[PDB]
């Protein structure tokens, strides 16, 4: 994939500075779009030229929307009609896309990417990588979808994501719907509530049953290690059935799979993409 | 280091999968070991580790501590056999709160019951030895443990703790709790709360692949990466950062509103009974 001119909107912000550095350092040509004074100082401090005006728009092969979900619709509504035909509009979350709020414009490409984040039970040795739970230092896989546009644009978008989120091990191609099922579905509708419940369970031990919080925490954090490892095949497994049945009946809704149902996922998406 | 002197420690089922690791720890320690194992495969295992086999019954009169390294479903039977035979003041050490909390331990006032259980090494750690990094159970990687004096003289807590710290070394912290509190932790927190969560996470990956056509490695990579970042953020290993603004929405769908009942002593006792048989 040739070097592309990649414009990043919100380049100097929280969501953008990291990926902007990665593009800056890559062979791809960067256009850092940022109107926040603090973001601009951040870009300047990275030796990145600031942009003024819109001359950039006519130069951008790829436009990355490094902005929060609740403003993606408005920002896209403004930028999508302004780009040249065949421009790749790259979204970093499937919510707005799956919600159906992206502007109608057939002659441009919409590409969605999202990181998996570095895995558990990795063998990273660099301490900076060991404490990298999001990515950009530790290795991670990513997921990508060509929402619309010519097939040849998939490789292009994938390459840009691989640069932004490096080091990337595997790039998994999925459909728009599949990407939405993973996020928000799997990530926010399945994993997140359960993770929060684990914290609250620690709190219950401490608040209601008088257990030292550090004892409950130590117990939980160690058990998550052994249990996740066993259940996901990193370690061998060891009344279990009856016991599991008994427990699920108390803690897990029988129709928990609804959290991954496209209908429910689309509702969630619509809610996120305001 | 504890100011507990060497003790004679008999381990029942010493050559089994459970037993062999802990028996090696005691063997290598300053404590005096009596490895009790009747199964031929278990005896062979100990022999292979250079650990002597302790035959006959003379050991009973020498044992300060008797460790029940046996599965929960036979603890009642094993204790019924051994508890009446030990000298007064012997510490009978159980490695799981299930049978104790189920109420199946034989009644004998003039002996000590001590319960210990490992926390297991923590999910996020600083281990560098590769065998430590893939030690999810304990014995290589550092871990905390939990202990309870179920019955007996106060002075025996230190002794039981020392034995557990030796069996499950390296141990960083030893948390003292009551019998009921330990039961709330396990089977409560470990098996009534965490386990169904974890199984659900695996089955959610399965749903992605089986029902929605997602390559299983893709779904797995996504799940395992998200567990990394979400557990880290929620448990304060990483800064806590739409996603949230959706939580009530999701909770309602996956988690039972009265899920706390899983830690209710009444339900925990039912789980314990199930486990102990």
């Amino acid at each position: 994939v040739g070097p592309k001119t990649v414009a990043i909107l919100g380049a100097g912000g929280k969501m953008g500075a990291r990926i902007t550095r990665k593009i800056h350092d890559s062979a791809h040509h960067l256009a850092a779009i940022e109107i926040a004074p603090e973001g601009r100082d951040r870009l300047q401090g990275m030796g990145i030229p600031l942009t003024d005006g819109d001359g950039w728009i006519d130069e951008a092969d790829v436009v990355v929307l490094a902005l929060p979900d609740n403003i993606i619709e408005k920002v896209a509504e403004d930028i999508v009609p302004r780009v040249r035909p065949g421009t790749i509009v790259l979204i970093l979350d499937a919510a707005a896309p799956y919600a159906g709020v992206m502007p109608e414009r057939a002659d441009i490409t919409y590409f969605i990417g999202h990181p998996c984040h570095p895995p558990l039970f990795n063998d990273e040795t660099d301490p900076a990588a060991r404490t990298d739970y999001h990515g950009g230092i530790a290795k991670q896989a990513i997921v990508c979808a060509l929402m619309q546009g010519p097939e040849e644009h998939y490789a292009i978008g994938a390459d840009i994501c691989e640069t932004m989120w490096s080091p990337v091990t595997r790039t998994h191609r999925v459909t728009t719907e599949q990407l939405a099922i993973l996020e928000p579905g799997l990530s926010e509708m399945v994993a997140m509530p359960f993770v929060e419940t684990m914290v609250h369970a620690v709190d219950e031990c401490a608040d209601r049953y008088g257990i030292d919080r550090q004892a409950a925490l130590d117990f939980m954090i160690g058990h998550l290690n052994v249990e996740i490892a066993m259940w996901f095949g990193y370690s061998p497994k060891v009344a279990a059935l009856r016991l599991m049945e008994f427990a699920k009946d108390i803690v897990v809704k029988e129709d928990w799979r609804e959290a991954l149902n496209p209908a429910k996922v689309k509702q969630a998406a619509e809610l996120i993409a305001g």
